[PDB]
């Protein structure tokens, strides 16, 4: 048909039996896509939405990218989607959604790898009627087929998902859903799945909004509709929602101390950072979040530089052009906001949420955060370096000024996060030596012991992150996290104990610690109260404080030590039937003997590797230059403050031209500066959250 | 023939033409070896030496192992061998060698990899008549052939090797040579080549002595005979010779400062360490050296534990059993010396030498020394741990005592080499702070600058050795070596300057530096004079002193950071002739549709990796535990001596229960202890060399 392989094989008699309990419900269509994603329209490839008597104008296209997820995660995502669609078809007073909105929504499941996909998921997919085995082809007319497209409109919905089963039923209350199962055949990464979603089927369907989901992310009963409502404002070019950690049956997972930490971290992030950024107009949407992008807004330059990167490039490598892939989705946001002659803004929707599952062991936690930290660091660097693009866009003067201010503040936060390695050690060492030097009881030996414990855990973390893999050594990482938590406890004890003794004595530089610690805690709590989600402030808060030194001295170290994933990397056969082989006049020729010799004589008379190894060498050099600069700059700060690195020796020698004192006023000055910075950051984020809630309330 | 593939195809008419200028000169025999090395005799595989009317009893078997060497290196080795054979056939007053000794010597060339071999070498090999293309088979009777054996007795010899050609002639003065070209087909390592040499063809030939050569190692005009003469003493179970760096045409390569360093290092090693060990009776033969092993001595337990390792082992891993492969050839020596009920000794022959080619760039130099350092470290650890085996052997009481003493002294040297990382820094820092503290002029800033330069070059060396590869970053390694050489120059200047000023003033702890530095230099020079090879003592000596800090702070770091090489790591096709394909009743069946669905339904109802990854994880853990212990122990020494690591702070706090002084007497005590150790080592090696020369002279 039209030069492409197609097939319409009716679904199983069983499925068709319940579906009946029109043509598109009754056949399942297959399509062998053998072209590039950016050639779907010109190759005469189409989708059923475009074949009926009246073509279907789609309003919302939902992309689910699955790699090897079990049927539970995918079933969770699909159940969320079907619940949303049922809500949107039961809506009464609405111009867009209605009893036939099931026709304006398309679900696109871009599976990755025919080898990698879990059959557990294909069981669910075929049970829904969007897939069946037998007619998947491996190459068509000397061309390898790039992916397989199965299209069905199933009338069944998942209504219950226990810990082991998914309940599929077909009643008068179920709604049809337009599935579209894409299935790549070889393991190309997530960016290629997005390339198929955006440059491929979105070019044929022409949706209004394009929503990106993952496998295992459950949207709420009402989340997708609330995210769709954000695009009423014609200036909105993107949006995102809140991300909740799901705690399992009656919050059983809170007993794990690595899940409570992430619960508090997620809810703090959503309450403070997302609202503060959304006030200005530019967001940097969280990885696990589900986002939506107006097709017109992302169409053109944003997509082009998200997929291919900076085109202007010679045969050699350039820094931003060849590393931008580390900040994958955060380039779409930056290019949408700063589009030329266009005033798109990014908005954060709090009425839309989705509950995802978080890692529960340290190895996978570290491996997950390795991508987040690198992405956030490179995205901030790039966005700060290219802030002049804000003044070439179409925004008004006030919105350009606001975006410039936000880009400066984001780089300020990145600069703070870069020096955390030295900041934590400086605070810890100054505090432990100050209390020892003031009270003398047993804190001298504790100071020495804790200095040595940190150094044995920092050195080992560097070495294992540079050479080993987290899965190989999990017990050591658990031990390191426990040791850092104990050090945190000791730091808290020192601060409280000296503050209490100074209160009894009344010093300023230590009673100030009480002043700030209370201010930032109260700002956190007041923001939580205003956001109307305050239970995290006590339920899962302590574990965040204890596993916070391990987020600054383990996740950061592994993230920086693993910037890029560097993977370095006949004739003749005899089978005699029975003591007898094949004879001939070949070789017997003597002239050939003088001819299979003269050639060899001449070869004793006559007297850079591929692009992959070159790119790998460049990536390794970049990774080892970043690490070295990080360590050197942090030690520069430490040696300037504590007078380590032989500086105190040098000053003593100049004075002789004496001996080293125990502590100086630089320690006090630095100790005040750090808490001032922390207080300023907390104040800024509190003000941002307050403005967000006030504006939202007035608009509502 | 006998169930194995054979072929006797006369050599090229050209070759045969000059050979004539008997049967074995005229045919070249091929053999497809499809068994294991330890099965050659039982498989009814033989070699021509065993087929004549009178079987040939071989006296000397020479093994040359080549991997991808050009025809120049292999031609060099072959020319050395043919010169030796000519010398041994022209000998007059000898019971063994004579006009027919060409019959008692077999050359075995165990090439590795049909894919890896350089055709440049096959040109030379076929030009000699020991190889010709066309009848090499890839598998025989459903069995893959393991290697190809070509056997010829060529009458041509190489008589001149210019920089670009090898001169092959056939006169009345040439001698026949019994070549035997082994050619493995897949890249198995050198230990498997030795397994073929020892468990394979040596089992058929039954030689008296087995000599191991490499491609590119040129034995002298008389070296092999002088090595053979060492086995007259029935107690000798092995032997080795001197290794000379060849300097090229009129010593042009001495202009390179990385070749002069290795020249001096090699000649010092041969003069001191080999003679000192050979006095006791156990040697640990240098890597590039060519060695000989009596077959009876190595036959049995030594070979068995060289090839397979410790047999007693459960499913899990053990340290020595699973890492002994790092000390490859040094296990043969240890097992020969300590053989049960046998009194074999290892002797060092100085009358036999061989000139090899040394690396001239820093990346390949580091990569070469990475194997030497790991091998020497593990071999010393194993030999010290198993010294009790010396008292279970057959030696007399005095020789057991001598071997025990030697094993203790070797581990003492290893223990010294383990702490060199801290020793160098301690000496450097104490010296630079002492001169600054005494003279004040400009040495304060130099002390700070040099402390920072060392730390920026040590940190970078750790990071690049752990993450990167030497070939990727050569400029930085050159820069680091230059910086370390400048630091060495500054240390020498400080020592000389303070010693001169103390001489003018007359302190003891610095004029002592002059006392030792002169004693060790004079012992070096006197040993060189006695060994009668004194030109290295001035020609290539300075470059060894300047590139010595880079042998302690670059080769060691890379060797320890790279202990083991950790490499982590369908149906359907359509080709329509013309808009028409293959149709059938397959799939059309509806029952199958309900059958390709019920299976999937059930798969949604039903509700450690391989040995390689486990071994890789174990190896990585071992590598990262060794590194951590090395760094921790060296810093323990440094912090105890210099009172770093917060110890001085702790002592000051106890005294308050004051402030840190600049330097203590621990620095003086350590500084004296180090030079005392150096003087003791130099004295021991000088005495060993003197005893060696005196004994050899008296015996001669
Ligand atoms: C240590 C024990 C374990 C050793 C383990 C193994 C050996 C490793 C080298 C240890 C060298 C210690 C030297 C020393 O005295 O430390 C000093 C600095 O302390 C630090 O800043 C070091 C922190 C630990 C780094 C460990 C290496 C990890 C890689 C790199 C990771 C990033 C490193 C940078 C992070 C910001 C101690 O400072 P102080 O004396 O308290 O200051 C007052 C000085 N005064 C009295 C003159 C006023
Ligand atoms: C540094 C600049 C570059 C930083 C680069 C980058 C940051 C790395 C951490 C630097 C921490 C320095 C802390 C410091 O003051 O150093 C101290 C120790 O000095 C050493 O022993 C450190 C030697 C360099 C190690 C660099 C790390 C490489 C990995 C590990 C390699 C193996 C490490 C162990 C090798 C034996 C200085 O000692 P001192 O003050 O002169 O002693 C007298 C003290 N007193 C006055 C109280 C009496
Ligand atoms: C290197 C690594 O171990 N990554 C970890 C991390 O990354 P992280 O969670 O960032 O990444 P995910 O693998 O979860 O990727 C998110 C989306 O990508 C799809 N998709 C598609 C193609 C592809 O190559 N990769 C891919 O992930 C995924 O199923 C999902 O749809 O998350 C999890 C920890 O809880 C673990 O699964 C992993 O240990
Ligand atoms: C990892 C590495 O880079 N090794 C380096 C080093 O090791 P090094 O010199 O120790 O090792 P060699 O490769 O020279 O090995 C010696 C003998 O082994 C044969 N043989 C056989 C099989 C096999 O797998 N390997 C093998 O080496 C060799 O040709 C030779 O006959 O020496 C040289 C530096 O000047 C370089 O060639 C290499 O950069
Ligand atoms: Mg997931
Ligand atoms: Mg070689």
């Amino acid at each position: 048909w039209n030069g492409n392989f197609v097939f319409d094989s009716p679904i199983s008699k069983t499925l068709l039996d319940q579906y009946a309990t029109p043509n598109e419900f009754k056949f399942m269509r297959y399509q062998a896509v053998t072209c590039e994603p950016n050639q779907l329209a010109e190759k005469n490839f189409t989708v059923r939405q475009l074949k009926y008597l009246t073509p279907r104008e789609t309003e919302l296209m939902l992309v689910v990218t699955m790699y090897n997820e079990d049927h539970i995660l995918l079933g969770r995502t699909l159940k969320g989607i079907m619940d949303n669609v049922k809500y949107m078809v039961k809506k009464k007073n609405s111009s867009t959604w209605g009893p036939d909105a099931w026709k304006k929504i398309v679900v696109c499941i871009i599976s990755d790898g025919r080898s990698k996909i879990n059959e557990r998921s294909l069981a669910l997919l075929s049970s829904l009627g969007c897939y069946q085995d037998g007619f998947a082809k491996d190459e068509i007319n000397e061309k390898k087929v790039a992916m397989h497209v199965y299209e069905h409109t199933t009338m069944i919905n998942i209504t219950n998902i226990s810990e082991s089963e998914v309940s599929l039923e077909c009643n008068q209350g179920t709604v049809p859903i337009q599935l579209l199962f894409c299935l790549k055949e070889q393991n190309q990464k997530k960016i290629n799945s997005h390339r198929w979603a955006f440059e491929g089927f979105a070019e044929l369907l022409r949706p209004n909004i394009v929503t990106l989901l993952d496998a295992g992310t459950m949207p709420g009963k009402d989340s997708i509709y609330q995210l769709w409502r954000e695009f009423r404002n014609p200036n909105v070019g993107g949006a995102c929602g809140e991300i909740r950690t799901d705690l399992g049956k009656r919050f059983v997972k809170l007993l794990n101390p690595l899940v409570a930490s992430q619960n508090f971290e997620y809810k703090m992030s959503n309450i403070l950072d997302k609202t503060t950024e959304s006030n200005f107009g530019f967001i940097t949407v969280l990885p696990g979040a589900f986002s939506a992008y107006r097709f017109e807004a992302v169409r053109g330059q944003p997509l082009q530089k998200y997929f291919y990167g900076e085109i202007m490039e010679n045969e050699g490598f350039h820094f931003f052009s060849s590393n931008m892939y580390l900040a994958e989705d955060r380039i779409l946001c930056f290019e949408v906001v700063t589009k030329k002659n266009c005033n798109w803004i990014l908005k954060y929707c709090r009425s839309s949420y989705a509950s995802t599952d978080v890692p529960e062991r340290v190895p996978e936690f570290i491996l997950q955060r390795r991508r987040w930290l690198n992405g956030s660091f490179f995205a901030s660097v790039y966005s700060f370096c290219h802030f002049y693009r804000v003044w070439s866009s179409g925004h008004n003067i006030g919105r350009k000024l606001l975006l410039t201010v936000e880009f400066f503040y984001l780089f300020f936060n990145t600069l703070i996060s870069w020096f955390s390695l030295s900041s934590f050690f400086l605070v810890f060492r100054i505090l432990t030596v100050s209390i020892a030097l003031a009270y003398h009881s047993a804190f001298n030996v504790l100071s020495v012991i804790f200095l040595w414990l940190y150094g044995i855990c920092t050195l080992s973390t560097f070495i294992l992150s540079l050479g080993n893999k987290p899965k190989s050594t999990e017990k050591f990482y658990v031990l390191t996290c426990v040791i850092f938590a104990v050090m945190m406890i000791y730091m808290i004890f020192c601060s409280i104990f000296m503050s209490v003794k100074s209160f009894q004595n009344i010093t300023e530089a230590f009673r100030d610690i009480v002043i700030s610690l209370g201010s930032t805690y109260c700002l956190y709590l007041i923001s939580s109260i205003i956001y109307l989600q305050p239970w995290h402030m006590l339920t899962s808060f302590i574990q965040y404080i204890l596993l916070s030194p391990s987020y600054i001295n383990v996740l950061n170290i592994y993230a920086f030590c693993n910037v890029h994933d560097l993977s370095w990397g006949p004739l003749g056969k005899i089978n005699t039937t029975e003591d007898g082989t094949f004879k001939m006049e070949v070789l017997v020729s003597s002239s050939e003997i003088q001819a299979n010799y003269d050639k060899y004589l001449k070869v004793l008379n006559d007297f850079e590797p591929s692009y992959d190894e070159k790119k790998t060498g460049y990536y390794a050099n970049v990774r080892s230059l970043v690490i070295i600069f990080w360590v050197i700059t942090n030690f520069i700060i430490v040696a300037v403050v504590l007078e380590t690195g032989g500086i105190a020796d040098y000053i003593a020698m100049k004075s002789i031209s004496a001996e080293i004192p125990l502590m100086t006023s630089k320690a006090s000055i630095y100790f005040n500066v750090i808490l001032w910075l922390v207080a300023l950051s907390a104040l800024i984020r509190f003000i941002g959250c307050s403005i967000y809630m006030i504006v939202r309330f007035f608009k509502k």
